[PDB]
C-alpha cells in the first residue's frame, strides 16, 4: 500500500519531506530529494501539499505540473506545485484616432497598471476606513491598464468641433497575456474608462488560443479595431478633458473562457465544458501571496505562490515558504555566491513594498529575527497567505500607477553614452509637441516622461525653455 | 469499523464530547478536545451535530469546515460548525441625477446607503444629500423645469454588496426601488464572483447605472414627495445562484447546477437563531448561530448553546478577565433588544438563574431556535430602522477635542470614525466679545463642510460657502464658534415660513477658539 | 434481521406495538413505548402503517416526521405520522380602489360553504356610481392590494396557484396568476414586513350594472385552486434539502385527500382551518394497514387538544363548549356506532367513536353565530395593543 492523501501521483512521505523529476531509459520517476546526487545533476527541490491535490488550487495537479502531463502552454515557472498556473489579460492599445461624428490620429503606448494608495490628503469617503468593505487595502485584484495618447493647433478645432458637436473615437487595440495559464476560446469583458468614472464604452468580442506571455491578435497578423455596430460617442466637454490630459484608462474583467485539462488514460488534452476559470480563480486568490516584479522589463507582472494560512488547516498542509526560495521560483532569482540575484542584479538594487497587514505582518517578524534589514533575514521571512508585495527597480522613478517614469541625470547619461541606448533605460524617454526624434531600430541601436509637457502652459509655453532637458 | 451516523467524518463520539484539527508532519488530523494540548497550542473547540450532515443546515458540511475542505471565499467566522455560512445582499447607492422626461436642468447629489433592519428580509434605506448644487438651486421641481403634467426621470449610480457570510457566483438577487412606504418604482434584476463582506462592482471599477432598456418614470405628485423626503428603500430578494461545492478526490470547488440557495436557506432560517450587532462599524450584520429546539428532535443532536460562546464565535468577542468583551468595548457598553417570545424566553430564564441582569448570567443564558437578538451600542441613537443617527452632547465633544490644524483657511481634526457617522454638518459662525452671533454658513442646506482625507483625520473648510475665501477676523479677540450637527437634527428642506436658517437647527457646541489662538 | 415492509427506517415491530423518539448523549433514538419512562419523561407514543411509507400519503415518510429529517417549515402538529403535511392557500384582500375608466379597506377570511375566500369591503365614509361619475354607457375600473396567505401545513417553493376573483355567484371578473419566495405554513406570502401585491398588463374591467351589484352587497369572491409548485424533499445520505423537479403537489395531493379524514375547527382564531388525519377504510386492505382513529387521539394530535381530567379541552374551552357538525354518509356512519355504543350523546362515547377515510367533519364554537359559509357611520372602534 503507498499512502496518498491526495490522489495526485505524490505519497506523503516525498510531498512532505521532498521529491524531484528524473528519466531512467527513457521513462519518467519521481524520487525523493537527494543533495548528494539530484542537486549535482541539475534539478528542482520539489515540495507540495499531501491533503491538497493542486496546491496552488489551480485546475492542474501538482502532479501532471512536475510529471509534465499539463497543458505544454503553461508557464515553465508555474511547472512547480507552488506557483500558480493563472492567466491575466489587459489590453493593449496600439493608436488613435478622432474624427467627428457623422482627422487626429496618435500612437498609443499601453502597459499594465497596478494601482498604489492614496499619499495623505486625498478625499475618501467614509466606508474606505470601514473594517470590511470598500478597504482598498494596498492593491486589489483587478486587471487595469492606462494608455498614453502622442502629444506630437486645438483638436477641438482640428476636426471642426463645437459645444453642441460631438467626436466619435475609433482606435487599434490587442489583447495580451501576462498570466502564467492559457484561455482557449471566450475573450473577458473590457471597459474603456475617461479620467476617474466616465465609462466611454464597453468592449468584448471565436476559438483562437490565447498563449501566456503572447498576444491575441499575433504580431504577424493585423490588429482589431473599435466598432466599425455603433461606435464610441464623446461629446464637446468630455473632448477637451482628453486633449487636457491626452490619457486613458482600460478595466478589464477575470471572466475567462472554459479550461482545457489533461486525461491521463488517453494523454490528450481536451477542453473542459464543466471547469471554467471563474468558478477556480478566486479560489487561488484567497490561497496565495501576490508578488509583482519588472526585473525583465519594467512592466508589471504578477505572479502567485502557494502560501501558508493559520487560520485555514487545509491550508497549513501547504509547505511553508519562504521570501528567497519563493522569488527563485516564481521569475528566476539565482543564489550564486549566497546573495539573492535576479540574471545579474543584485537584490538589494530592489526596492520593498507592501500593504497594510502584509507589512504589518513582517514588522512583527523583522524584531522576532531581531534583523531590521529585510536583506538581512531574507532567507528566513516566512510568506503568508492573501500578502500583496510590490518590488520595483531603485534605479527609476515611481508614479501612484507604479510604472517606470523617469530615472537619476547618471542613469539616462549611463545608457546614453554609446554612440546605441539601453531599450530598459529608453522606456523612461522648440515646442511644447516637438519631442519626438527617437526612431528604433531592429539593429538594437536608437536612431524624461515623468518631465515632459503634454499642453502648454496658463501662459501658452509653446518652448522647450521650460522642459526639464537632460543629455 | 467508525461509529458516523452523519457520513460527515467526524464519530459521533467527538461530535458529542469535543474535536479540534491539527497539523502532524504537514497532514491535517482530526482529535478530540485536550485543554492541556489543544488550548494551549491556540485552537477552537468543535462540537456538532453526530445526526447532521451540516449543523447550520447550509450547503457545507461539517467535515468540509473546520477540515479546510470548502469554498475558500466562506468567512473565517463562518469556517466553525455552529455558525451558518449563508449569504445576505442589499443594494448601496453612491449617487442619484434627475431630470426631465426626454443641459442644466439636471440636479444630482450623493446617496448613502446602509442595510435596515426594521423595528426576516434584505432591505436598505438610502439618503439623498440636502445641501446645494447649484449656486442658487431652489425647489427641485423647478430647478429642472416641471409642472402637474410633466414627468421626472430618476437615474443613479447602484452597487451589489455582500453581508452575509457565503458567496454568490453567477445570478444576481431581484431588487425593488419603493419611493416612500409601498410606491414601487422600478423593478433591477442583471459569472462574476461576489465575495462575503465585498462589493460586486468592485472599488477599483466602475459601478452600474440605472437603465439607460427603459428608465424609472415619476410622476409631478409623487416627486414633491421625493423632495420633502430626500430618501428611497431598496427592497431586495433572497433568490440566488447556484453554490458552489467541493470534491474531495480532485479537492477543487465546482459549481453545483442541481443545488441552488433558494433550496438550503429557509432551512437555516427555521433552524438556527439571529444575532445583530454593530461594533466594528455602525451597520447592521447579520450572522445566524446553529441553535437547539425542543419541539425538533434533529435539532436536539445540535450542542447546547449559550450566548456567552455563541458571541465570540459570530463576531469575535474576546474573555480576558472573565467579561466579555468586543476588541476592547466591554459587553456593558452594548444594548439587548429582543422579540415577543425570543424576550419571554429569556424572561423565564432570568428568574430561574434569579439574577435580573442579563450581563451577570451572561454565560448561562440558553439559546434557542427561531431566535431574533438585536446588539447596538450604547453610545448613539437608534430610529424606526435601528440605524445610527444621533448621539450624546458629551460623547460628540470627545472625538472633537483633538486638533490638528488651526488655520483661517480650515480645520483640521482628528476626528473618529465611528463617531463622525452620525454628524450630517456643522455650522461656522463667528461669536464678538460684545455678544453677537453673526453666522456665515447660515441654512438649511449650508452644512456639508467635512472633507475626510485619507491620512485619518476630519478637515472642516468654512470657504465651502464663504464664497471660496478664508474666514475673516474683525477682532482676534472674537470668539470662532463652530458646532456640530447630528443626522437626526438636521433639516431637509425648510419649514412651513421658509426656514433658511440655521438658528432652527439643533447645534452641538464643539469648536470654540478665539481667534488669536488660531490666526 | 429486522423486518421492515414499507423500508420507511421504522421496523413493522415498532409501527404496530407503538414507539417514540427520544435524545440518548445527543443522538436520535427510535425505542419501543414504555410507560415506565417514556410517559413520565413527557413523550407522544407515535403509531403508523407498517406497509405505507407515509401514511398521511404525503411525499414525506412516516419517519423524516417522527426523526425530523424533514422539511423543517412543515407544521409542529404534521411532524405526527398520523397528521397530514399537506398546503392550502386562499387569497387575503387588504383594500380596494375603485375608479372611471382611462377606496375602503377589505376583511377577507377562508369560507367553507376546494379553497374560495369572501372579502368584505367597508360600508362607512353619497352613492359610489356617482362618487366616480359613472353612467349606463360608462365603465369602472377596479384595483385592490391583495396577499397569499398559507393556512396548510405544508410550503410551497416557487409557483403560485391560480386564482378567480366572483361577482355575487358565478359572474368571473377577472383571473389573477403570478419567482422562488418560500411560501411557509400559517405565514404570508408577501410578508409583512414587505409591501404586498396590487391588481394589474390590463386591469379588472366593470360595466356600470354590475357595479350596482358590488355597491348593494359590498362583497366579493375568491377562488383559489390546489395546483401549487414542485416539493422540497429531505436527502439521507446528504442531510440536505432539495426542490424535487419529479414530484409536483398535484400528483400526490389527491392521494391525501381520498385516504385521510377531514376536521375543521376555529379554536385559537374564529378563521376555519382545513386539518387531515390519516384514517382506516374498509374497502381498501392498504389503509386498513393504517392504526385505528378515534376522534378523542385525532383532534389532541391535530389542533393541541388537552387531558387534564378526563374530557377533551382546547386550551382550556371544553369540548361542550364547541358545535358538532358532519356530512350525509359521516354523520349516518357515527348514527350507527351512537346505537351500538347506547349513548345519544357524542361527548360521552367521544374516545370510541371510530374515524373513517373520506369523512368531512366541521367543529364550530356555539357561543357565536355562523352564517351559509360559516363566519355608513358606525366605525368608531380602535382597537388598543393593551387589549381594549
Amino acid at each position: 500500500t503507498v499512502p496518498d492523501r491526495d490522489n495526485d501521483g505524490i505519497p506523503d512521505s516525498l510531498e512532505v519531506e521532498g521529491y524531484t523529476v528524473d528519466v531512467k531509459n527513457k521513462r519518467t520517476f519521481l524520487s525523493p530529494w537527494i543533495s548528494n546526487i539530484h542537486e549535482k545533476k541539475g534539478l528542482t527541490k520539489y515540495k507540495s501539499s499531501p491533503e491538497k491535490w493542486s496546491t496552488a488550487s489551480d485546475p492542474y495537479s501538482d502532479f501532471e505540473k512536475v510529471t509534465g502531463r499539463i497543458d505544454k502552454n503553461v508557464s515553465p515557472e508555474a511547472r512547480h506545485p507552488l506557483v500558480a498556473a493563472y492567466p491575466i489579460v489587459h489590453v493593449d492599445m496600439e493608436n488613435i484616432i478622432l474624427s467627428k461624428n457623422e482627422t487626429i490620429s496618435k500612437n498609443t503606448s499601453t502597459s499594465r497598471t497596478h494601482t498604489s494608495e492614496v499619499h495623505g490628503n486625498a478625499e475618501v469617503h467614509a466606508s474606505f476606513f470601514d473594517i470590511g468593505g470598500s478597504v482598498s487595502a494596498g492593491f486589489s485584484n483587478s486587471n487595469s491598464s492606462t494608455v498614453a495618447i502622442d502629444h506630437s493647433r486645438t483638436w477641438a478645432e482640428t476636426m471642426g468641433l463645437n459645444t453642441a458637436d460631438t467626436a466619435r473615437l475609433n482606435a487599434n487595440i490587442r489583447y495580451v497575456n501576462t498570466g502564467t495559464a492559457p484561455i482557449y476560446n471566450v475573450l473577458p469583458t473590457t471597459s474603456l474608462v475617461l479620467g476617474k468614472n466616465q465609462t466611454l464604452a464597453t468592449i468584448k468580442a471565436l476559438s483562437q488560443i490565447l498563449a501566456p506571455n503572447n498576444y491575441y491578435p499575433s504580431k504577424n497578423l493585423a490588429p482589431i479595431a473599435l466598432n466599425a455596430s455603433t461606435p464610441i460617442t464623446m461629446n464637446y466637454n468630455q473632448f477637451l478633458e482628453l486633449e487636457k490630459t491626452k490619457q486613458l484608462r482600460l478595466d478589464t474583467d477575470q471572466v475567462y473562457g472554459n479550461i482545457a485539462t489533461y486525461n491521463f488514460e488517453n494523454g490528450r488534452v481536451r477542453v473542459d465544458t464543466g471547469s471554467n476559470w471563474s468558478e477556480v480563480l478566486p479560489q487561488i486568490q484567497e490561497t496565495t501571496a501576490r508578488i509583482i516584479f519588472n526585473g525583465k522589463d519594467l512592466n508589471l507582472v504578477e505572479r502567485r505562490i502557494a502560501a501558508v494560512n493559520p487560520s485555514d488547516p487545509l491550508e497549513t498542509t501547504k509547505p511553508d515558504m519562504t521570501l528567497k526560495e519563493a522569488l527563485k521560483i516564481a521569475f528566476g532569482f539565482n543564489e550564486p555566491n549566497g546573495n539573492l540575484q535576479y540574471q545579474g542584479k543584485d537584490i538589494t538594487e530592489f526596492d520593498f513594498n507592501f500593504d497594510q497587514q502584509t507589512s504589518q505582518n513582517i514588522k512583527n517578524q523583522l524584531a522576532e529575527l531581531n534583523a531590521t534589514n529585510i536583506y538581512t533575514v531574507l532567507d528566513k521571512i516566512k510568506l503568508n497567505a492573501k500578502m500583496n508585495i510590490l518590488i520595483r527597480d531603485k534605479r527609476f522613478h515611481y508614479d501612484r500607477n507604479n510604472i517606470a517614469v523617469g530615472a537619476d541625470e547618471s542613469v539616462v547619461k549611463e545608457a546614453h553614452r554609446e554612440v546605441n541606448i539601453d531599450k530598459d533605460i529608453r522606456k523612461i524617454l522648440d515646442r511644447y509637441d516637438m519631442l519626438n526624434i527617437s526612431s528604433l531600430r531592429q539593429d538594437g541601436k536608437t536612431f524624461t516622461k515623468e518631465n515632459t509637457i503634454i499642453n502648454p502652459s496658463e501662459n501658452g509655453d509653446t518652448s522647450t525653455n521650460g522642459i526639464k532637458k537632460i543629455l
